[PDB]
């Protein structure tokens, strides 16, 4: 039989909505039906989800699509833990452990915390918009206190848009007297587009500047406005476009009309309609295993009311939300699979980074294993270090109190020694100190023609310079390149 | 919300109770909409709600003049989150105004059985900058469990 | 539209717009950021005619 569910989606959610019957066609399979019933709502009103969810409770579905916001995301877990309805969504997780609730956006308090470390920040502001918990910035301030971290915390999302360009160049220019050059926005989509309007417009998004955005959706702001600039922007990813069942969906995608489906005429996803799509996946994959293992379920003859009293439970609906847990799918996030609460373990986000070429993944993050590098850092380039020759004569080089112990140019001091030092710090090089091979400073055999010691290391290319006691000689300067005395004798 | 409707279903000319973090989304959007004005000595809310009558003054501007009274400019914060984090966004909306260093803690995701545990752990990150000045932005059950 | 983009709109970088005609462009996407910009103006707004 054909299976009812709903869906509350927002008054806005064109996207969202465009992916949801996306993946309506394309899961769908003759055995069974996931036949929606799709309510549109405002999702910051909790008596309007209240009462649309009781619609869908009286017309006897059997999981709830759905989004929520700060003030209905209670609404929404009292209601599905206390009548046993199943509610998936792209919502963000809750802070709890809600039953009958199975969350479809992963997590980032973990994947944030790691980058802020990788890149041995300690002192940064935080701009946050309310928008979904509070939880990310309490996750900050939880860990500032152990990781000797000073966060500003700037609430950035009680902004009106007739004040809007006023109240953020004033922003600013608070940060630019405490010299703040690390700031994270955990905004989402529509306010991180409007900051990074305001610190190019005041000039923030020059070299010094160092920007994380705290989304699942690196690149899906308009980026290409902060890409040259020289400011270094960093963020998260879960739709990696460069992994096989995403392009085959960009395929499909990028050839729907926006009469159809609007917002679908394009090559980039939202995160949260990638996992609308997602939920379709994880709907029908969890109603097929419904069937298979023969536990067949009916909802009853009428539903009752939502607001009974008292209100029962409902013992097929343990069974539906066990079912919905089990699911095991890969999807255009990745992973999919969900633990006992319904919060999505084994899981990948993808750490982007802006550069001029465009968003370059740099990593990633897992909860297992930890913020994991990938491969690009070794073509980044490096300095072209430069071997220099000397020789043991004391005082010009001469090995130091312990040989062994220390390592590197470290082992060796003397007068050429410190000359070394500041040759390179006023060219600009950086040098690896070498003793001859030879020990010797440089003849030409009567037989051979070959330059010994230092001389020959530099007519042959063993070296790039002679930091040494090396007199200035006619026979030598017809095959080498003398400066100027810095020794008369 | 089945005990608004109740009494809405009742026909009460107007409704005096309490509500929490959780539940005054759900009042004041009822009472917003239904127009069953709703008295109450719980936390005045954060933000502009029609017919919600708030019997509990505020405090967030009384303990801002008492910290800027003692000439604090490092503290700790330690909270509770079950009267809105309202209070929490002030002193950090003000700690960026006034060059503060404030230690904000959520103490109130700690249970009974793990209490002397983690409240080691807790005093101990006041310990990491010596923090001898400490707000209790709690209330009044919690606040016995810390002192 | 180039100088903002690469971040040369800010402060240290100064402008001469050499028209007379230096409030006719888009002036208000550089006024803020830092950089001074100069110019020259043949009509005087603030005259009577
Ligand atoms: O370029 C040269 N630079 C040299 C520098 C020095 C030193 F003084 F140590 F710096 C000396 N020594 C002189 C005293 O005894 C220890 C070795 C020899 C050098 N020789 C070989 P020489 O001059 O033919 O004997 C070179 O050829």
């Amino acid at each position: 039989n054909s299976i009812q569910i709903g869906g509350l989606f927002p008054r806005g959610a064109d996207q969202e909505y465009s992916a949801f019957r996306v993946g309506m066609v394309q899961f769908s399979t003759s055995e069974f039906r996931l036949t929606p019933h799709i309510d549109n709502l405002e999702v910051a009103n909790s008596f309007a989800v209240t009462n649309a969810f009781c619609s869908q409770f009286s017309r006897g579905v059997y999981a709830i699509f759905g989004f929520y916001d700060k003030k209905s995301v209670n609404t929404i877990t009292s209601f599905c833990g206390t009548l046993h309805v199943s509610f998936i969504t792209p919502s963000f997780p809750t802070d709890g452990t809600h039953p009958f609730v199975i969350q479809m956006r992963p997590d980032l308090k973990g994947a944030l915390l790691s980058l802020i470390e990788y890149y041995q920040w300690d002192k940064f502001a935080y701009l946050y918009d309310s928008d979904r918990g509070l939880s990310t910035l309490q996750a900050v301030l939880d860990s500032a206190a152990e990781k000797k971290w000073q966060v500003t915390a700037i609430n950035v999302g009680n902004i009106n848009n007739d004040k809007k360009d006023e109240t953020y160049r004033s922003l600013f220019q608070d940060l630019e007297l405490k010299k703040e050059r690390r700031v994270i926005l955990d905004c989402e989509r529509d306010k991180v587009n409007d900051i990074v309007d305001q610190v190019i417009t005041i000039g923030k998004h020059v070299k010094g500047y160092h920007y994380i955005i705290a989304n699942l959706g690196f690149t899906d702001g308009d980026l290409l406005k902060i890409q040259f600039g020289g400011a270094e922007v960093s963020g998260f990813q879960i739709v990696d476009y460069d992994d096989s069942l995403v392009s085959k969906f960009i395929e499909r995608w990028s050839t729907l009309e926006e009469k159809e489906y609007p917002g679908a005429h394009t090559a980039t996803i939202k995160y949260t309609s990638a996992l609308t799509y997602d939920a379709v996946q994880v709907m029908t994959e969890a109603f097929r295993n419904l069937r298979k293992q023969r536990i067949e379920i009916s909802r009853r003859g009428n539903a009752g009311d939502c607001l009974a009293n008292p209100a029962v439970p409902w013992g097929q609906g343990v069974e539906i939300e066990r079912a919905l847990k089990q699911v095991q799918v890969e999807g255009l996030s990745g992973n999919i699979k969900f633990d006992q609460n319904g919060k999505r373990i084994n899981y990948t986000i993808n750490i982007m980074e802006l550069k001029t070429n465009g968003p370059r993944k740099i990593g990633y993050w897992s909860e297992v294993d930890k913020m994991v590098l990938t491969e690009d850092d070794t073509s980044g380039l490096e300095q072209k270090t430069v071997v220099v020759t000397t020789i043991l004569e004391s005082p010009y080089v001469m090995m130091k109190k312990n040989h062994e112990m220390l390592e590197g140019n470290e082992r060796y001091e003397g007068y050429c020694v410190d000359l070394a030092a500041e040759i390179a710090k006023h060219c600009g090089f950086k040098y690896k100190l070498t003793i001859v091979g030879d020990g010797k400073y440089g003849a030409r055999d009567a037989d051979t023609k070959i330059w010994n010691g230092m001389v020959g290391e530099l007519v042959y290319g063993k070296a790039d310079i002679a930091i040494a006691p090396l007199t200035i000689t006619l026979v030598r300067e017809e095959v080498i390149d003398f400066s100027k005395p810095f020794m008369s004798l």
